[PDB]
């Protein structure tokens, strides 16, 4: 029986995530929602009327301790969704403050940070945990699953494949040119040069696509909830004893950057083993070398912040 | 064949939850059209289109829902908002929608979520009649949220598996018109105190969520869950599967012209209006006691058209 906490539960991402988790967490699970917005207990009440064997509670107020206590997995969707400087000034401090409390209430929890900019918020979290002297790099993750599902959808669409069965690895970071989909590794599929360029570009700018369709009035919230649910369930299955392989931004062996997204074997302690991403085409190797300066910069910004 | 489901009021809380669940659960090959006056609607569809499920999705914003209604097999209406000004608004919205439906997709199964359902369903029916296309087998007041709430509460109370507990609910969709048939719950025995507590909690569950939301919102996620269940049920039925559901429909009229009870869904919408079974004395007294209220809610709708 695992307990999953969703921080920032009142926002669009948070509510989509909470709804899917109430429906998909294994029977007997516990789900805790926290958000300073006073509507939070009501979001939990709303969801508590759904007949699944998953207990749910919601907390508002200025203290997330009730949600964090005994939490096995903590999904951070605090702050505001996405210029670059504004997003950072709001979200960086919010993540740092949460991480500080997480370090004391549930330092053994697996932490999945959804809050952007992920390339930087994960390092912020890591440094806060280190100052507390409880940092376990096997338990800190930047949720990059949205890049993965978007890639599966777009590839499946272009090649008339079943979107539910298509696998598209994605490595690197979670923004702009740092998002590197490994189209060369897609099983059974072959892409032309223009298809590689077109798909890579769309995957890297997919967020903008949604914002524009909303005429500037919002961002990708439902698909982000979907992606975070998928990652959250992967963590929970791993904690319960099943071997799970997933793509995420973690502190690996550091051949390219202190933090880098690649496949990982998940287990009872979080990351069980950092798995090499495999062979890359020339386009992918050039893409990787061309975004490392940006990725390492995003990381330094987070280290310097703490 | 593939079915097309249209969600009217797709940008709101209920609507986005419904759309998310439909994108994930509709059978492969399905088409999903989202519509709402809110300018963000096309982006809600775009957001959802990024989910890897074999379900096509499009979104439209504007005053005219025609593109979403065109070729729709199922139309789920969740437009409006959650006193007299508010009713006039939702009534007007439902009336306008029914008018467009009469012209664009008169053969679609219509599921109304927009409250007050007791009144908005008759509004739609009266509009459809005036357009000469009313088919009472295809108009439903979605009362599914009352059913899943009842399932949840009974399960928690008697330590049952929530996914297995069955609790019929008849009557109307608001206050004293909501009648959970706790006497028909198999494998459990309720005390008089529990019967009273459960009934009161089921009838006032909407207020419970509004209060928990500090008065700045109502049930959206659970309502989306409920509408998804009813929506999928209609799709399965249109695809040839015998499905039994609880819904507010124009039945035999033993108690009110529109009344919620079990119905057998088929390829033409309502295939058969089924009896709701035996009632306990408490349930009968509750039924007798809501008649004046339910029929007046229907009257209010008829008067509006």
């Amino acid at each position: 029986a695992m307990k999953v906490a969703v921080i920032g539960a009142a926002g669009g991402i948070g509510q989509a995530l909470a709804l899917l988790l109430k429906n998909r967490l294994p029977a007997g699970s516990d789900l805790a929602l926290y958000d300073i917005a006073p509507v939070t207990p009501g979001v939990a009440a709303d969801l508590s009327h759904i007949p699944t064997h998953v207990s749910i509670k919601g907390y508002a107020g200025e203290d997330p301790t009730p949600a964090l206590e005994g939490a096995d997995v903590v999904l951070i969707s605090a702050g505001v969704a996405r210029d670059r400087a504004d997003l950072f000034n709001v979200n960086a401090g919010i993540v740092k403050s949460l991480a500080e409390r997480i370090a004391v209430v549930c330092p053994n929890a697996c932490i999945g940070i959804i809050t952007n900019p992920v390339n930087t918020t994960v390092p912020i979290a890591a440094e806060v945990l280190k100052k507390a002297g409880v940092y376990d790099k096997r338990k800190l993750f930047g949720v990059t699953t949205l890049d993965v599902i978007r890639s599966e959808t777009f590839v499946a669409e272009l090649k008339g494949q079943d979107p539910g069965e298509v696998r598209v690895p994605v490595i690197g970071g979670h923004s702009g040119v740092t998002i590197l989909p490994l189209l060369s590794q897609v099983e059974g599929v072959e892409f032309s040069d223009e298809e590689i360029a077109a798909l890579t570009k769309r995957i890297q700018n997919a967020g903008t696509e949604v914002v524009e369709a909303k005429a500037g009035g919002g961002s990708a919230t439902l698909s982000m909830g979907q992606a975070a649910c998928r990652f959250g369930l992967a963590l929970v299955k791993a904690l319960q004893g099943e071997e799970v392989i997933e793509y995420a931004y973690v502190e690996g062996n550091g051949e390219h950057a202190s933090f880098f997204a690649q496949p990982v074997k998940l287990g009872k302690e979080g990351v069980e083993e950092i798995l090499p991403y495999g062979e890359l085409s020339d386009f992918e190797k050039a893409a990787l070398d061309g975004m490392l300066e940006t990725l390492n910069s995003d990381i330094q910004i987070g280290v310097d912040f703490v």
